[PDB]
């Protein structure tokens, strides 16, 4: 029986090392859509957190970097934050997590010889054994139609194997409509110059096809600092008289990261965002007002994570999860997963990946399941010492909750 | 492939039950017109089918009852007529279907508990609800532009949402021409004092300027039982020279609800009006001397439905639509949608809900789908029993014509 904390330690890392992981947020596509689906130490040397990093150290221009190759980027990221300082960043600790986990030595910091393991693989066959060692069973993705080179893919018949999940990204339908409608009529949406029955129900069209070809776990939108709702703006009327809607009929989740301030610093791409505190009567009126819709919702700012945790204490339809990007460091990581359980138990989702390249699937999952894993023992300690009875199978029921089941019991499938 | 009279039943029940509902003749308005479209228990309550039955057994005076506020009104007709006497009269049957249909619970009798549920609603809510469990995709409003409240509407640019559609309601112009005349002039419309061509082509403006502004499935007008036509009056000489050409000239079908005699009883307004035989003379003529015209008729004798049936039979420029008012009960239902199918396989429009009050779409439409489910089995059975076998997919196809299909085809939607 388990009737001490060491008893309970070795038990609870036990089952929550072996919870197989649906990661419910990532930027990975299933090996078939090709070479879209990122992989290998170049590409985890060049992934955006470690180009902001990079730059904070390098002499070379940002304008220089981007023109370098792929490898001249990595070689020249190991060098400056691996070699000239080490490598105690989150980011750069994730790098090394990876290349251990795939059977490699950090100790040599031989990157030629890390390279050629990556040389003589496949993708199919990397994404078995990342799979495998991240013991990751299921991967949702984020798909956005609006992007030319995923929508050619879908329209052409390309579908994930059944470990891949797809999610119908909306952010330049919602955040910039006034630009986006005119590629909708370029697909034959005959949305209107003003929004009348005819532009409502051709957006719900829209949704509704692209629902029907990617059969999406959810519909995704990033959302600025300053979101609010209701609003008399496209978004606010789009959300209102298109998406909520469209979710409602097909029980499909509505998931809002919210956050998000976008290009600050343009010369960075991808890694030059920003981010805001947001107020939080845009979700709370969501909530209210749309019982019958379901909301999964994550926020980038850290002076938001615990009124966040209160309002899901006051409306069931809310589902939070993760640690989002500049939340997912250990320091937040725990602070934030042990509000959650104290106010929430386990009817939340602690975290997803948002993994941008194949391996990471390894340091995000490792780096994190740790962390849990400590947190689950002191709660579980505290009922233990209280008297309570903690069975093995109960800790593998609610880990599987929080690791898995939970989502797809939000999602409805 | 249906042999067995138990699986056909099955999908007969299944097809009408599935079978999304136009229904073409409503008091019903899109819920951005404002409080003009009615709902709720307490309206339901005060519909005038039931202020006529209170009538017959209260002691309360009409006056008295017209003084109450509406909330008082609902509370005698309850006490009256479901409480002092089982309610089992066709129009307070359907106010206990409508509060079940909506998930609430006659048992209980609970009334105050009824009306909490509908004040915690709002229109456009409670019409998706009602619209759903109704299923009903499409519902035609009854649009008068000689009521001020309308017009200005209509004249402010409203537009009803794509589920409502707009039918022109003439009764002023047609049948109180010398009074409404004052009117047309007042708005434009220079009529003068005799029938000449000046007065009939500021006729035609008017209704072509109102079919340019509700592009109305058709043009409607509600008839007395001493309808004659031709006829040497205003409503016969405005129907000749102006109402036929113009529907002619944009495909416009003219409906017409013949046989009520209005304010018979004057005292209890809209639930005063009577009924009485009507010729078919001035139908028979329409029909035959004006074959590239469109009507659309409904009669409320219970006397002038067989011989209505049979007219349609000489006639395919007739189309009979629904079972109104004082034939929309159970007993007249059954014997005017046999007599017809009989006679006309399933070339008519079985009915319309002629809805005061939003919730009344779903008890309208489940009483009467229920009675038209049971006449196409008996008469699917028939011919079964010939030895002819229905495949599901034409049982469809037969369901979709008689609820929706025959009416947009007619129409020229
Ligand atoms: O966590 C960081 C992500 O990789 C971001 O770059 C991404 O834009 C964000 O997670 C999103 O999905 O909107
Ligand atoms: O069913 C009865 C209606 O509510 C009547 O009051 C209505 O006047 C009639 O249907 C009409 O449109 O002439
Ligand atoms: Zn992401
Ligand atoms: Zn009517």
């Amino acid at each position: 029986s388990i009737n001490s904390r060491e008893v309970l330690a070795e038990k609870v890392k036990n089952a929550v090392n072996n919870q197989p992981v649906t990661d419910m947020h990532t930027h990975l596509f299933s090996p078939n859509f090709g070479e879209i689906l990122l992989w290998d130490i170049d590409e985890l040397l060049t992934y955006h957190y470690l180009v902001a990093e990079v730059m904070r150290w390098t002499d070379v221009s940002i304008e220089a970097f981007w023109a370098m190759s792929k490898r001249e980027q990595a070689d020249l990221i190991w060098e400056e934050l691996f070699i000239k300082r080490s490598p105690v960043s989150e980011a750069c600790r994730g790098v090394l997590t990876c290349l251990q986990g795939l059977g490699l030595d950090p100790a040599t910091r031989d990157l030629q010889v890390y390279r050629e393991y990556f040389a003589k693989k496949t993708s199919e066959e990397q994404v078995d054994t990342v799979l495998q060692l991240a013991n990751v069973s299921d991967v949702v993705m984020t798909n956005d139609p609006f992007d030319d080179n995923e929508r050619i893919s879908w329209l052409e018949g390309k579908q994930p194997d059944s470990r891949f999940h797809a999610a119908l990204r909306l952010d330049p339908l919602l955040n910039e409509y006034e630009q986006t409608k005119h590629r909708l009529r370029d697909w034959g949406y005959k949305v209107n110059d003003e929004w009348n029955e005819g532009s409502i129900q051709e957006v719900k069209r829209f949704l509704t096809d692209w629902i029907e070809r990617m059969d999406p776990v959810y519909m995704a939108v990033s959302l600025p600092p300053t979101f609010s709702f209701p609003e008399e703006s496209n978004r606010g009327r789009i959300i209102r008289d298109c998406l909520l809607p469209v979710a409602e009929k097909h029980n499909i989740p509505f998931a809002m990261m919210i956050g998000v301030k976008k290009r600050v610093h343009p010369a960075l791409g991808d890694a030059g965002d920003f981010v805001g505190k947001a107020s939080m009567d845009g979700v709370e009126h969501l909530l209210r007002e749309y019982p019958n819709n379901k909301f999964l919702v994550t926020m980038l700012s850290r002076e938001n994570q615990h009124e966040l945790v209160v309002l899901a204490r006051k409306f069931s339809n809310l589902m939070i999860f993760g640690c989002w990007w500049f939340m997912n460091n250990p320091e937040i990581i725990n602070e934030m997963t042990r509000m959650r359980m104290e106010m929430l138990g386990t009817s939340f989702i602690p975290q997803h990946s948002d993994a941008r390249v194949l391996e990471q699937l390894i340091y995000k999952w490792h780096h994190s399941k740790s962390i849990i894993a400590e947190v689950l023992i002191d709660k579980y300690d505290d009922i233990l010492q209280a008297g309570w009875e903690v069975t093995e199978e109960e800790i593998k029921r609610d880990v599987a909750d929080l690791f898995s089941r939970n989502f797809w019991r939000f999602v409805g499938r």
